[PDB]
């Protein structure tokens, strides 16, 4: 009946129920999407989490670092949507940086190799999953991301901030891509959301000094936010990403859209 | 009942046929939404041109320098749309620069006057508007004003892009207001589009030389953006405002959406 | 000996010793610059105020509003300095915002006239010295504007934000014709300095909530800044002026310094 | 005795006589300071180079990419300068990014592993230099590295603007480590320079067409910057850096000044 009725989307991400993607997933097939979903490593976790998604859609393997997964991933949806059908839309929620680059552990102290795998999985991953999707992707199409704002440095996410920064960079050179299948590439910036790994870590999962910097950059976020902003709610960003899934947004590309209550745009 | 239905929006701005309003309002009736227009000094000629819209609705002066215009609006608005009603969108798409703030003059050669009408038309109403009009809003509401990229200066705009920097400052504080009422208000960033205002503006003049240059603006905006730009056609930015009156863009509020294909995000 | 040696400089804007523009000044003649002053209205003020600079420069009246002392402005400056020389720099340090446009009165209560006359002072004046001045200025020559970051909205200085927004659009556009000449224009965004107005307003003199929302946006200011942040040392400030006023940012034009300790950088 | 008189700066970066590195130094020595000069692999050709500018420097060998080499700097560079001597200033001017991720092939054939080492080289090492340095580095002092603005994604330059970005973000971060020192760090982001590098770059290749293409590059980056810009001459980039290494910026820090002509403040 609605926004996105009769689109095939792929959405990566799903590691919970609480991840960002799983509302993408859930608010698109409310929305009349038939999905693909795609995931990482714990896939039993992933199906049966899935698996309470409002209607059922096939599951398929992906580790943005594997060569090999990304080299058939192509195939592999085509076989699950069908032959001679292809995707409206990608959603790449995906990120990862380890410990060392990331809380407590000093900016100065994450090894190369643990920023490096941060940036692959991060930000050089929305470039390969582009590179494998486009050739099957229709006409007026749309390749969303998940970022945050990081145009300013800030306590705690480090390096991850850094690994954003190269994503919204990433963005605007796919969008070049992108444009010659008349696909467009965009990113949501989010305000903080409580994931999993985010509550983990407001606990103190990566040191209390941390959990300490990001409780108050949640409550400093909420105050800023003109219309005010729910951590706890990832319902106005899966809507987001959506508008940016559907033809209402025809115009925009290489781009970022933020779903943050505004707060970005006040500086108090 | 295609995106906007049920939906009671007031939209300012047209004058003639081309206006970026007039297919704003188009768009948004073909979406299911019941119109209030707004209009110049021109009454007659609007609403002869208004007629030709998909469907039938009020016409209502008002002069944006006008304070009583201001004062008595929500008040005619409200007569309008009928009592114990509300409005859930307003648009803003009203610019005026006299021509000595534009092509022609040397940028020094503008009188301040000239200049403080053009700011008066094309910023400080962003914020009258909105102060006129809150008060009859609708909580999940939204404002959207009209707006071109002015970060960058550039030949023959003048005047008129310092009023845009005006008019994307006084939006933020605009959002701090209509928070309040549980109301986002936002920008569209246009591309150049072949209105009657542009064409004449400037190509016509400076210089002179062209409409040439009209064109050529055309042909150098389609190859910056990546999905390209068709300046003769302003469905994609009348859909752009569309999404943001609807309720698909929630979270997002003292923003700019760029509906410009691309063209900001790319150097070349 | 020094940075500004032999250079001929006009600075407007000291009212007091605590006065950015006055400690531009001293710094400027601790550099070996030769200053003309400009002062507004209360010159028997502005005149003994000066007279505590390192050295004596002649003071010449200028309101910025007035059309007879912009037309005349040259050829006063031109007997202050000797006929046959020219201004090396040109320092606007003028800003105004009518109380209905600053502090506790809402932002939706400022009528325009209050906000034109805001603008015209703190914005439009800066085109209209370059306008006055460029014709007696030296190629290798500075214009330099003082500015505050108006990116994002924030609480009690409302339309003086709009009025830098408008500011950092005209900066550029000057730019332009400065670079005629060989001449730069460039602003410095300065962090929060407690001039007499600032200590007033913080006092509350524009009510007491306005006065506490800039004391706190004083102490963050602080504690973003990496460098930190001393609001009672405009020293930093004018130091940074002299900078953009010497020839070792000979590649830098309708741009923003940020002497500001960083805080812009920092999201906390 | 001309700026820099009495400090003590390290220059990273040299590799021919057409180097950025290279007239920084130069302009450096002119300006009275004492440099200890730092190179790659061809240690050799390097010296034969070093040798040409002013006056005499102690030579160091640095891979970025050798944790050794970085876990050694300090020691080497205080036996270079002498005991109880520190660092005034350090200077990054270093890039790579391999031709897979440069105007040879598409964006998207560019391998990891390539994108990964030109990171490494062009943005996680001046994290690595601040690290290393940072303990022998007097208050007041001052690293500046060399950026372009990746604001905006363009034809060619690919993975490397992408580093770009990165490496904004990593001197924001840098600038949080530094302050606690009371060091500043800042990015100058030049115009494009006929360096050798560049020459080859792109010109060759892309395309193959052209050295046509590098001289389209100088016309019109001079046509967009308001003060003009001669890409054959890196003095007035030299001369910004030193602006920076010296005390005449001082609150600025986690900040980039653009020595482009002003070209990024002009759409055209
Ligand atoms: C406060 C100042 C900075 C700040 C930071 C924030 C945020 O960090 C926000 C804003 C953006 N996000 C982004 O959403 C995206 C989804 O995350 P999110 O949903 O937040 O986290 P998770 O649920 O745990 O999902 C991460 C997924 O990743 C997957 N992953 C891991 N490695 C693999 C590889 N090798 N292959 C394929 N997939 C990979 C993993 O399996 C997970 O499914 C992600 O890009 C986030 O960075 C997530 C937010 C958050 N609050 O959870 C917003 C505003 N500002
Ligand atoms: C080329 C680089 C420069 C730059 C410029 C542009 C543009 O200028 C785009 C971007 C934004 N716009 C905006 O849309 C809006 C509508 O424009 P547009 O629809 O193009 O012009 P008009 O049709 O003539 O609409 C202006 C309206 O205003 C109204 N108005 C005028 N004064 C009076 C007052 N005193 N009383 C009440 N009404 C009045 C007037 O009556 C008109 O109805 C406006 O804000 C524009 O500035 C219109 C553009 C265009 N190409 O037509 C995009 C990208 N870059
Ligand atoms: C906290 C978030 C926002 C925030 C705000 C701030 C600031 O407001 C900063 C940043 C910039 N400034 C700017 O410096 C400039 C100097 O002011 P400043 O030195 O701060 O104030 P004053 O000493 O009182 O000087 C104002 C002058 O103006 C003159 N004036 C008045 N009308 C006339 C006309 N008609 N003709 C000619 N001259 C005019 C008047 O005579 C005075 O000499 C000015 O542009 C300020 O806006 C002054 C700061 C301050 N803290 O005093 C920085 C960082 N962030
Ligand atoms: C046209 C739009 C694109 C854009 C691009 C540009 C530019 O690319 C400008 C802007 C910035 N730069 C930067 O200066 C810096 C110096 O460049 P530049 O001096 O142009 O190149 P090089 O002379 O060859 O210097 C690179 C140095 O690096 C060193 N290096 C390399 N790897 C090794 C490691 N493993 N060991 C230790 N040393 C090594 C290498 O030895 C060289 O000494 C660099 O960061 C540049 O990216 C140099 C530019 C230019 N035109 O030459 C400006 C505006 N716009």
């Amino acid at each position: 009946a609605g926004l996105l009725e009769g689109k095939r989307i792929l959405v990566s991400g799903i590691i919970t129920d609480s991840s960002i993607a799983f509302h993408i997933a859930k608010v698109a097939q409310e929305a009349g999407a038939q999905l693909v979903l795609t995931g990482f490593d714990r896939l039993r976790l992933i199906q049966r989490i899935a698996d309470r998604l409002p209607d059922k859609a096939p599951l398929i393997e992906l580790d943005v670092q594997n060569e090999e997964h990304l080299a058939t991933l192509a195939e592999r949806v085509t076989a699950e949507i069908g032959e001679g059908n292809k995707l409206d839309g990608v959603v790449h929620s995906i990120g990862f940086m380890p410990q060392t680059g990331m809380g407590t552990n000093q900016f100065f102290d994450a090894p190369y190799e643990d920023v490096s795998k941060g940036i692959h999985i991060s930000t050089y991953s929305y470039a390969s999953l582009a590179k494998a999707l486009l050739l099957i992707m229709n006409s007026g199409g749309s390749i969303v991301g998940m970022d945050f704002d990081p145009t300013r440095a800030m306590p705690a996410y480090n390096w991850m901030t850094v690994a954003k920064s190269a994503l919204e960079s990433v963005n605007r050179f796919v969008a070049r891509e992108a444009g010659k299948y008349g696909v467009r590439s965009n990113l949501v910036a989010a305000g903080p959301i409580r994931t999993l790994a985010m509550s983990a870590i407001v606990g103190g999962a990566f040191g209390e000094e941390a959990g300490a910097q990001m409780q108050l950059l949640e409550e400093g976020w909420d105050q800023r936010a003109p219309i005010g902003w729910n951590m706890k709610d990832p319902t106005p960003v899966a809507k987001t990403v959506c508008a940016l899934l559907s033809e209402w947004l025809p115009a925009t590309t290489g781009s970022i859209i933020y779903a943050d209550g505004g707060a970005s745009t006040q500086l108090l």
